């Protein structure tokens, strides 16, 4: 679990959004596993606007933050789960690291701020949904 809190927006994994997030929907994309809802209180996270390929992510199943090298946002196949049928997820970035079901929502950050959140795992890999192209989050 986990979310990004920027301005009056809450960014979460779409598959973990609550029925309350849907009532306060701003934007969602099933192909990106992202959902953004509106908030009453102002958040303090800053979104990175960069092309960094190194950062640090939080892994809740280890209670540890790991430094990783991660790939460019791309269209990557994701096997079927209880949340989605087998499909290509877009804007996804992979790193070599630990990620289990329960780890989605962990933040990946570089020197410029928040890059994305954990969205995929297994096989000694971790996948992050990129948010650096969502410029409207800043206004
Ligand atoms: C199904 N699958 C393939 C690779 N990873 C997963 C699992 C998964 C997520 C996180 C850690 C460990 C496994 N995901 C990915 C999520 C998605 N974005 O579609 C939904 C889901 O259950
Ligand atoms: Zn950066």
């Amino acid at each position: 679990s986990g979310a990004i809190y920027v301005g009056n927006y809450r960014v979460v994994n779409r598959h973990l959004a609550t029925h309350n997030d849907w009532a306060n929907l701003v934007w969602e994309d099933s192909s990106r596993d992202l959902l953004v809802s509106s908030t009453t209180a102002q958040g303090c996270d800053t979104i990175a606007r960069c092309d960094c390929q190194t950062g640090v992510y939080y892994c809740s199943s280890r209670r540890k933050h790991y430094p990783v090298s991660f790939s460019k946002p791309s269209l990557i196949f994701v096997e079927a789960s209880e949340y989605y049928p087998a499909r290509y997820q877009s804007h996804l970035m992979l790193a070599v690291g630990h990620s289990e079901p329960g780890d989605c929502g962990g933040i990946l950050r570089c020197q410029h701020g928040v890059v994305g959140i954990v969205s995929t795992g297994g096989n000694g890999l971790v996948g992050f949904a990129d948010v650096r192209d969502l410029l409207w989050l800043d206004e």
